[PDB]
């Protein structure tokens, strides 16, 4: 076993609210259940946690050193642009990560080009929906394995 | 949908705390009994929330959403420059709102001009004390009907 | 002899003279008479002015304090981002001001973000249409108790 | 009656006021003529109109809506730099209008790239003196036809 | 007929209105008596022009031209950090000036910092009241005989 | 290869490839075939060249000096607010030139807003399509003489 | 049926050019390869290209619209800092694309940050290595079913 | 009897992690209990409160007023450089404060540099790690007495 | 002892050396002498100081506040631009002074637009050579006397 | 011989000069006294240096690193702010050092924000007087142990 | 031995075409020439290239690597202002290099002060016309004994 | 006569401080007997000088104007982005200089890509050690013959 675990930032959980034409048909449950079962066939333990409080957020990273986890996969959401916090608890910890957006957060509005996680993440996806988060897991799967 | 919930952000709290002024008296308790006090008066119902928390507030936005919430009036305080998330749940939720300040926030530091939820916000009161939230009911009020 | 000051800036009397679609029927002097009943109603005396001269304006200020004005509501308008005369106008008579905006001012241009008036105001009400103009009054007559 | 409005902004008056020293010997006057000539040979009305004062600059448009013009071709000179006055002028009367300078305005002093008309005209010239205004009208006629 | 022309600009108008040390008591009335007999002491014909209309300011200049006066004492007051209009008049008539304010400019706002009308005059004066007005005047006689 | 010279800058050869509204059915070539008669009918020769690569473009601005080429029209595209080199090559060789675009650079991106050829030109001729052209090439008639 | 291009930028070529110390010794051809049998494996047609020049990747993007090139992945490299040209091309077209970098261009220099196409992609990946252009060829896989 | 409180910002409960240098041996416990061994020797009374979550700090913020405190030792952490209500809240409660960081926060990043503290604390330390705490409070206690 | 000090900064020395056309003829040592001169007529005693080094014009400053000097002249030069060391000399003494220079500053170097010295001063006097010290002097007997 | 060397910057002599309002009593001459008996105390020997001359205190820095000087101890006061020579000065001989300053730099004017120094010294105090100094000594008594 | 390759970039050939001063008579050939003669002398192989072609100078940079070039003198010209792909170019071969200017291109236009390849050469001169070339070699060739 | 003069900022007496990492074996004192040398092989006159007071370099170069210098070779070192006097210096007795730099400044902090001379130097050297300035003197001996 190897631990990975996933974290869904501020707003995530809006999951798919008015469906026809909000993008938005699946539930971050349905990305967080497709996710395990991606990890459950490469034989890695993996875990899922969202918040909408920022020092949630936090006190799960710091857990997640004290639990031998080897690889986080976060979509901070809007904390990406204004969270330090967010940074020094993944640099405090030091465990490797991997930022994702669903969204292109190059196509909005300016102040969403700035990220306090973004340089020193492995490596960084946005605007791929879903698909995002099981490319940064596949990812992490070939690093450990 | 017929229902009105308020918003304070951190530090509203201490309103009324020093005893006399500059700024003494009045209370945030004050505020929200003649708040709701002039909703009764036009037959509708108003519900007031005031957290230094940022998740706290925006749990309570979603949880608008699920409730009747035709419209938020939010006083955001400081996360009025620097939370887009608040933004972002305000804007995920899809509930109109009006945004009020207490004091002329353009009279302050230069770090005060700034806003993440203004340019969304139907209108926006700033300098008038708490006649503001006041006013930002009565126009309230009038969108319903 | 008149204790309230009604200014409407350049372009204000283009209001209601567009279209069925882009704006309804609403017009400067319906806006003004309104505001005149509305003065009556608590026996206070107001006056309007309109002019899409920047000079005419400033003079008009100054005119105020012949007269014994008391408290000024002003939607200078554009000349909000560009009139530094203006402010000195208002600053040099001393005579207390409300900033009005019919259109929410942060939701458009950046350069409309910057105004020449705002920190020097007593408050300033923006997106509420013409009824922001009422929510001032409402406020200037419970001041000049 | 007026099909096409010509607007001259401040201190074009002066053209013509030396031998060739700042310019050569050509007049307003002249343009004007020229101007109307054009619009004649092609069977469309054509006024113009010259001030040193902005508001006088305003009403003239407003009154151009009034009236009927199509199309208004505008060098609005210093202003273009100054005044959003004007930019809601043209904007409330909802007339398409093309920008002309001169000069070239982008090989002089920094404030001058900057303008409050050339992203809403339809095109802009400068630099070609007073031709720019004849290739504005010569388009501005195949438009109306 | 006049050799030397003194223009005010917005608001000078209101010197010594607020009387009781508000301002002092020294109207721009009595610095116009002051100047015009410190040039008559000297054989120098002097005239005075004030306005709060930035147009008429702009026609004054171009009349200086053809009333052959050899310079321009100009206080433009708020118009200096906004019109190019003004700066424009000046150079286009070519009549050399000398820039001053009874207020030291660089003890306020940032934005009275900057001037459309500075870098190219002769000299500018600021801080020192009156005085000024009369110094510049001093040096301007020097220069012509 | 002579007297006047052309240019077309980075995908101005797609134009009339969409024959849809997102271009039109107007092509560069039809451009070109019309700005050589109007040519030939004053009597000018005139040659015309595309690329989309800068060194091409460079190159034949070089040949153009060895040719006796009198004036460049020249529209960058792309190359306006990236190229120092085209800037260089047109300044080297010392062809005055006239910058044009189809599109009003103004009322797009902000980087657009940019441009290191525009300061140097004799004119610029912006948002008026492929009219644009034929203005500058009346514009270089008049001036050769 | 519809085709999968994939463009490599300037200096991409090097892969593979000084291998140690385990950083660099997989090839672009072996990039190229493992990419073509992925299109293979899912039956979809799949183009290469490479250059390091501009002008050379544009007709290729040209050329990919006359081809019936339905979507595109690319390594800009250096030029997604640069080139508007290569922005343009792509928009021109109007072929879809995904940005993919070897790195993660934000953990470098600043002038690294600001990218000309990102804004526009569909989506992006950076600092994934090689696995980036393969989930890029996944996502738009499935995009075209 | 008097009562100096000491904040700990986020992540600073990680002091102490891979423990033969990373950083040292010393706990954010250790720190804890020399600081309030060092102000019972001089027979002041010190509690100490750390949190990862905003909202928790500023609530103990408003619980030191009623409690009485009389001067606060903080260190923000990240918390510094994101943070206004945080500085709303201690200067709304108006109790002193002194601002303590362990590292030089201009040795690092940037973004580090700005703190929304700094301007209204009696004074700062940064970058003598533990004993900047001890050094604040010695001051603390001179300052009471 | 000394009533009013003057103060010339660096290079100041040079007047008069370059001795045609350039500078004039007139020196450093000129202007002291009729300052000196204007001094004794209106029986005040005044007192001159340059160096090319800044620590000598502080210290100087400082010998100023034990001599009881009343009022300070300076020309700082290029310091004015660069020496906050000397601003907070001014500052720490706190004897008022008159800035001045005989070149109009803004009409050269943008980098010569800021001062470190002007927002305290009473006044500026910039661009009327040598008078500029006299008319200083002259508001400073005034001011005294 | 461990040695210790303290420096102040211009405008420190000024100390104690305006005695009973603005500022205290405390002299320079009692800083040093105190620091010197807090050396003597640990059995470490302590220079001290203050000059209004750059210069000087460079000079000073060189000859520390010939007497073998462990630990600097600086206050640069307003050379913080402007000199890099300084900065240099102290790279150059590679003593590390702390940087003091006696009130919060961040509560007074923008530009002192910004320091030449602080990113290269161990630590920074400010706002805490004159105990500043003798926090940075113990801390370097107990480095040098 | 080894090589020596010196770059020239795009208008460098246009060197030598007025008389006889805009730099007139001496052209790219003379300076390579030049080149090759001091190289000679010193036993040391060099070869030239030049082209207006960004993609021809980075294909010659990969080139030049594969035939084992020791060190590169470039003079990128109008590239040093924009092309990162030459950047990385020459620090993908990982050859040192020299940048050269003919001209001071700090005095020149404020964009012609920010070079890519700038921070990356071993060192760079500018202002010192072909000499500037001739001096990087006799660097080169000491450095490559 | 003719006479080069050689200036050498602060911090360059430094030259031979911990020979095997940090700097390298020569001195100043090496480089000026290399240069003094080179001179007199020319039959050129050579003085140098080095002071780490600004004040002494000003003075300096005025005598330089006494001396007849005909051009200065001058290495500021931290003075380059600092000092406007330093420039006002050499412009002030208009003698032709060439700024050198043994380091590449391009290559540190951004700060240092500033200089208050590099515009009005003939030319720069930068990142070539001492032979920056032989290189430098080399350029002046054919320059005066």
């Amino acid at each position: 076993s190897s631990t990975i675990l996933v974290i869904h930032g501020p707003n995530l959980n809006l999951l798919g609210k008015r469906e026809p034409e909000v993008y938005g048909h699946l539930t971050l449950d349905n990305i967080n259940r497709q996710l395990i079962a991606q990890a459950e066939q490469a034989s890695i333990t993996l875990d899922t946690f969202q918040s909408n409080w920022e020092g949630a957020i936090v006190d799960r990273i710091h857990q997640a050193q004290t639990e031998g986890v080897k690889l986080i996969i976060i979509n901070p959401a809007a904390l990406t642009h204004t969270s330090v916090a967010l940074r020094d608890a993944l640099l405090g910890v030091a465990i490797p990560f991997i930022e994702v957006h669903l969204s292109n957060v190059h196509a909005r509005e300016a102040f969403r080009h700035h990220s306090y996680l973004s340089d020193k993440a492995i490596g960084v996806i946005c605007g791929l929906g879903a698909k995002g988060y099981s490319f940064a897991l596949d990812y992490a799967i070939e690093k450990i394995q």
